[PDB]
């Protein structure tokens, strides 16, 4: 088969820790509007529960990848959207390095150190990819990634079909000779699938590396990508 | 003369310093690239002035100007767009407080504790209105800052009319009880003053407040907006 030149990444729940930062968000968004931190995190959960759902199947207008769920959220806390956007403003500088995921870093530096390209493939919802590129900087992250790829900043979001091609275009290589591992199923995993570059979802509820189908494998961990490349390579 | 209810800011070179931002920036590029800061000041320089020119030609895309400039910016110095992208998160982490121009707090609270209604309009280049939003947040400035219209997210730019008037239909108020403060003659003071506001424009090299002429005024820094503001009430 034709060899692996590029590893793309997710980055909430793959590379970085999902639930502090929502945590962090809920609670900032809480303490400038004056409502009840439960008011928060349960509109919080509605918003991101719709728009997952709408872009399983592709219907989130790609424009709106970012301000739909903002004024979504502003809409059912009736706060200005102003407010959204300082919280994810306060929320990116209050939160730290404990948001790096386990062996992040070290699978990041394994295939950097197998000469491979490496790129990050991440959608947006409630603050812009360039709050997450300043986090993926902060933490060091940056160093192995050669490329970033936010929704809001590609007018895209996976699942959908150009969203991974802009970034195959980008490194010109082909989709056989790509991998791509994400912990959202209907996100990452069928997006990269069915583009035909390789497939691997993260399934922390899984015990050990299996392959799926054709191209497409399950991983408990980030730790557990370093096999999956040696056994295709 | 109708009262006053609303001021506008601009940010770079009214609130903050674009000096100490253009720098730390142009450093953080060419220390990632590998060039010197001659080369990228240079760089900057020039894609700086381009893109004044092309607003004052009325005749630059709003939806373009960010990607605009990073991509002319990744030309001239032959790097990959990327390397601009990265310099921007890495500037925005290595800059503190003395971003804050001296009288910015206290003439920001003056206008609050006035009980009028304030808001920033501000250009964007290099790096998104959003790490600009994180920046007023970061140094205790946002507290006093009721909107934010910035031209990558609004969709549209100063001295162009459009974008005044979003801002007066946002507040809904006449541009007779507005003022606007910047430190741009172009954009900030002839853009305000076309669109019927007051118009404030920061002049460093001033002296003195004076009376440009009907609804415009020169002053040498934020510090004396408040004798503006006090003098037409
Ligand atoms: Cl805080
Ligand atoms: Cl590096
Ligand atoms: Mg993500």
């Amino acid at each position: 088969m034709r060899e692996v030149k590029l590893v793309t990444f997710d980055v909430w729940n793959t590379l970085l820790d999902l639930n502090i930062m929502l945590d962090e968000f809920s609670h900032q968004l809480a303490k400038i509007s004056g409502l009840h931190i439960k008011d928060v995190a349960n509109a919080v959960i509605e918003v991101r529960n719709e728009i997952k759902k709408m872009r399983a199947q592709a219907s989130e207008d790609p424009r709106k990848v970012l301000t739909g769920s903002q004024e979504a959220l502003a809409g059912k806390l009736k706060v200005d959207v102003e407010l959204v956007k300082r919280a994810t403003a306060r929320a990116i500088l209050n939160v730290d390095e404990s948001l790096v995921l386990e062996g992040t870093k070290e699978a990041l530096q394994f295939v950097k150190e197998r000469g491979l390209k490496t790129a990050v493939i991440g959608n947006v919802m409630f603050w812009p990819g360039s709050y997450t590129r300043l986090l993926l900087e902060r933490f060091g992250l940056m160093e192995f990634i050669d490329k970033t790829f936010f929704a809001d900043e590609v007018l895209s979001y996976k699942p959908r079909k150009e969203m991974f091609e802009k970034v195959l275009n980008s490194f010109e290589v082909k989709p056989e000779e790509s991998l791509h591992i994400g912990d959202t199923y209907a996100e990452d995993y069928q997006g990269a699938r069915k583009v035909g570059m390789w497939a691997v979802w993260i399934n922390q509820e899984g015990d050990k590396v299996r392959k799926l189908e054709e191209r497409g494998f399950e991983i408990p961990s980030i730790a557990n990508l370093k096999d999956v490349i040696e056994l295709i390579s």
